[PDB]
């Protein structure tokens, strides 16, 4: 049941923001490992002597990459003044966040109707203001509130090419990859108490509970009125024998933050296929294949779904497969990204519920934990 | 002239180390971009609490890429219980770093007979101490004096792969790439004196001044007894309309270091070719090329060591040519490596000073100065 509350305009997600150290090699390692082509540029070739911020698009899926540059650069500037394409960037907060939490997201960017009622709407319904509206050249409105630790939810809108003070690149330096990304589907949390989150973020956003249907979490998703924006959050569940995931983030990562991104793909086996050739020559891991055991189980549950051709695609793959009572999902999960335990990708394909396909079909993939507890004891049969 | 005046036995170069905010990200892209392997690492996997270090190889080339856990992981160590693998290794010290320079060369380590002596000779004669000796697990000995800024010469003596602690990596997350590079060749340093970094660094080594032959920069090289381990200094010329690239590099990192590293590539030809095959795909960008009117000149200048062929060759991958008295020198300069304009790379190729080739064939590209400014006006004609 979707009671449509959202206490403001809504559209799609619209980029995420990582802040890292050095925002060149982060971008260009991301790049080459998911097949997304260098889109804008806002760094000192531009104009801009406080961060540098590299755009990758796949699709319609935005990835910006900030580093600061020493505080030098811009110290004769005031905010009236600054060279900074994103007025919000402040290089004591980039530095706390990158030593605090390493390479993570700063941003989960939404794009509203209005980005200056929508921050005013959440303020006064509790949400935590981190950055205030602000017109870039008269075109767009930036506004940022907090979402959970040091991620903010980015509001963005347009009166009418990513954000003004922003150049395309040269088409030289473009190359033109594509591995079959398309667009973000979810964006997912951790945090140390679940219910204090959703009540905080529901409160202020009015995005609703989505359907549903011990491993270590309880979680729950948060939707906009289409169930476009998605954005569910998990805690640990403690004392397990077997040390809660979500707890090993929460203690790496110093604290809630942003744990995966989820990224739709026209075509999760040519995707699969293009990320795994680059694995060991500067691209991402995946997570352990489940065993053959897990396949040779797949028939009796999605074998009207799926051929016996693309079942066995999946088990060279290594992809995993679970089943709404409206749709069919298809997901797999890389190695973390960087150095810590902590954020890592999902690559997702869902089946089913068309209309436009609805928002979530197929769900998030909780069958999985125990289909694979049961594929772990039925290999060692 | 050689004086061969060295204070203590010095081998060769053993490693060039990397300070980062996220090294699984600079490595993945520097091996790509490189054609290097991954060789070893010390990480959480391997025990390592308190940082993540990853070792590239290509041929006798060393880069190994360090950053900072959360300190919170490592608490209650202390120096006598610590999980650094590199025990000179400090959070702060790191941070401190990246924060102030951003991603660039922390560590240039050459290979010594007895490091606890080059230590003891090198500080009783004017080197400032790092970190003193210190024995690992028998077998290694690592020392740290500064060098300059905030780079240290690393010593490393070995009494009979890479240090204790690192595990050799699993050879499926090890692919072989290879674009020809072989060892490192020199390490560059900027300075804002070049007198006293001079009267300071052969001070403690009893380096000597290299044999040479207005472009913004005053430079000398200094040299160890056989002249393998070569560490060329800058500092900047002021007030010549076009501003010296050395003051520039100043400015971004906050002050002296490492400018850039030359690597050797027993082929340069195939070198050039394969990184700049991957250039637009996550790898290095290379410096504009010369017009055709430098290579229209270079026949009566080397005409006599590259045919027309190997000259056209040099036109198509924008190589330089140089000549010493001696020797020929092939090279090239990447951009900067990151975010800032300060750290990039060479690719070098000598060609004469056979005995094994002597140190230093063919020069450093000095007369690369002239010939381009020549170049250019030329090509205007
Ligand atoms: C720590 C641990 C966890 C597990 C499952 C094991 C187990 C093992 C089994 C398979 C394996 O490789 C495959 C793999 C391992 N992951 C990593 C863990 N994970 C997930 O994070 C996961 C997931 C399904 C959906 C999602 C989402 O999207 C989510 C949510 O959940 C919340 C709602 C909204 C979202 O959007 C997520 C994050 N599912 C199935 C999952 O498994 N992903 N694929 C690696 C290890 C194991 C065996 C047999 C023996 C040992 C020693 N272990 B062992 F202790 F290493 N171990
Ligand atoms: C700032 C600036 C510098 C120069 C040369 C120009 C000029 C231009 C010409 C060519 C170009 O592309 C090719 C290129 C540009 N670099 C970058 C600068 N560099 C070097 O750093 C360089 C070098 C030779 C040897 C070495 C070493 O190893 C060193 C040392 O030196 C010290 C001793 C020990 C070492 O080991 C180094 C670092 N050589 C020839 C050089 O040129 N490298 N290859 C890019 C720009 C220009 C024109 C015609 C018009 C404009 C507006 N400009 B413009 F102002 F952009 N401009
Ligand atoms: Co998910
Ligand atoms: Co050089």
């Amino acid at each position: 049941k979707n009671p449509k509350s959202d206490k403001f305009k809504v559209k799609r997600f619209h980029h995420i923001e990582f802040w890292c150290g050095d925002a060149t090699n982060v971008a260009r390692r991301f790049s080459w490992g998911l097949g997304m082509r260098f889109s804008a540029k806002s760094d000192l070739s531009t104009g801009n002597m406080v961060h540098a911020s590299y755009l990758l698009t796949s699709g319609d899926l935005r990835f910006l990459f900030t580093a600061p540059y020493s505080p030098s650069l811009s110290a004769g500037e005031i905010k009236p003044t600054t060279t900074a394409s994103i007025p919000s960037f402040d290089h004591g907060s980039c530095r706390s966040f990158f030593s605090s939490h390493g390479l993570g997201v700063r941003a989960v960017a939404i794009e509203v109707e209005d980005a200056e009622s929508a921050f005013s709407i959440s303020v006064a319904n509790g949400a935590i203001p981190s950055s205030p509206p602000i017109v870039l050249n008269e075109a767009v409105t930036i506004a940022e509130v907090k979402l959970y630790g040091d991620v903010v939810l980015r509001y963005v809108s347009y009166k009418a090419e990513f954000l003004p003070g922003f150049e395309r690149v040269e088409d030289a330096s473009s190359f033109p990859l594509d591995y079959g990304i398309r667009r973000l589907d979810h964006a997912v949390g951790n945090v140390p108490e679940l219910g204090p989150a959703l009540t905080y973020v529901a409160g202020f956003t009015g995005f609703h509970q989505f359907a549903e249907f011990e491993s270590g979490l309880n979680s729950a998703v948060l939707a906009s009125n289409d169930e476009m924006v998605l954005l569910p959050i998990n805690e640990p569940v403690h004392g397990t024998k077997r040390k809660s995931q979500i707890q090993t983030y929460l203690e790496h990562n110093e604290g809630a933050g942003l744990q995966h991104l989820a990224l739709m793909s026209e075509d999760i086996f040519r995707t699969l296929r293009e990320m795994r050739k680059r694995s060991s020559i500067g691209g991402f891991d995946f997570m352990p294949s489940p065993p053959p055991t897990y396949y040779q189980n797949l028939k009796k549950r999605v074998g009207d779904v799926l051929s016996d051709d693309q079942i066995k695609e999946c088990e060279e793959l290594g992809i995993l497969v679970d089943r709404d009572d409206q749709g069919t999902l298809l997901q797999i999960f890389t190695k973390p990204l960087g150095d810590r335990p902590t954020i890592f990708i999902e690559i997702i394909q869902r089946v089913g519920c068309m209309m436009y396909q609805s928002g979530g079909c197929g769900g998030f993939g909780k069958g999985n934990f125990s289909e694979l507890f049961k594929s772990i004891e039925e290999y060692e049969k």
